[PDB]
């Protein structure tokens, strides 16, 4: 029975999560399965998955993951992209797709 | 013998099996913990032979400490074991993991405070 | 029987790959398998395995692997070693064994 489908995002967080599209202009949208995947991934990399539960938990993860980005595989970048959106959701920063999330994260990063 | 378990000498296993995992708790360290730590090290692509010496463990802890604040329970357990393992090699008598960690940065403190 | 070996080295790079020896004065030499292995080794470490197809790709993987090298396991150093030779091949640097390859990588760094 239940797992990380309940501890990472709140109900309202969740309903905004399942409206965000994976690729800009695309058809497919984040589901619970991506959150489960990301949490199990974090522990397979020895990172604390509880950090997914808060906006700075993810801020910390993304800081630790980013230097691996250039050389990272498709798996790494998906994990990072998912955690970027989770950050957007925890911050209540409205996003339409993954791309807009990385954008807003860099804009917040420039100031 | 035992391949991964022999990082400790016969005498070191004797004090090893006396050190409590958590302070005031009664469960203690066993072979299963060293075997586990070794296997975890090579699962993080680190050389398990480093557990054989005080500075093998010194090097491992330095390589792991950056990952500690965001690390998972398995990484903190690994660090804690290697911390205790370092104190055993160093003949530093400790009673639980907390003591091992506490002395660990007394070492890491004086290293920096006479450097400065 | 799927490939993943013609993606990394060209046919002529392959002919020189297969003359490099694993160790100086040694008898054993690099083979296709060393590249298959290196490639899956990079996906298990979360790295993009396409970076092996270009010298620039390898140059970067080496940079991000070097820090782990002092405390790294036998498995890590063999990955690093294999990719160091891959680099010189891509770079048209001629080496006879893993040691020469590692040395030249050293002086570049
Ligand atoms: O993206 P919109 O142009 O805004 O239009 C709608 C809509 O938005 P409205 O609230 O204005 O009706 C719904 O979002 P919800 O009310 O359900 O929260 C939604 O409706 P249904 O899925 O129930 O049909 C659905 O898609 P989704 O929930 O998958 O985002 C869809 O968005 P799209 O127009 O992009 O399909
Ligand atoms: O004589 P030992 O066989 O070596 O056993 C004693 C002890 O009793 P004493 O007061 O007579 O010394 C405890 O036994 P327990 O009640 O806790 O169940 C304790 O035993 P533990 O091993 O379980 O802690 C401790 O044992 P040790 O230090 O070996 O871990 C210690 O042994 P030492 O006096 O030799 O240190
Ligand atoms: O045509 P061959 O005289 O038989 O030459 C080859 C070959 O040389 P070429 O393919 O270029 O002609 C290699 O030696 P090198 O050219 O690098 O010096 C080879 O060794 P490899 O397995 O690394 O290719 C080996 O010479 P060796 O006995 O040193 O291994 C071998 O000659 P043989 O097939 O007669 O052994």
């Amino acid at each position: 029975s239940m797992g990380a489908r309940a501890s990472v995002l709140s109900g309202g967080e969740l309903d905004k999560w399942e409206k965000i599209r994976l690729r800009p202009g695309g058809k497919k949208q984040y589901k619970l399965k991506h959150i489960v995947w990301a949490s199990r991934e974090l522990e397979r990399f020895a990172v604390n998955p509880g950090l997914l539960e808060t906006s700075e938990g993810c801020r910390q993860i993304l800081g630790q993951l980013q230097p691996s980005l250039q050389t990272g595989s498709e798996e790494l970048r998906s994990l990072y992209n998912t955690i970027a959106v989770l950050y957007c959701v925890h911050q209540r920063i409205d996003v339409k797709d993954t791309k807009e999330a990385l954008d807003k994260i860099e804009e917040e990063q420039n100031k």
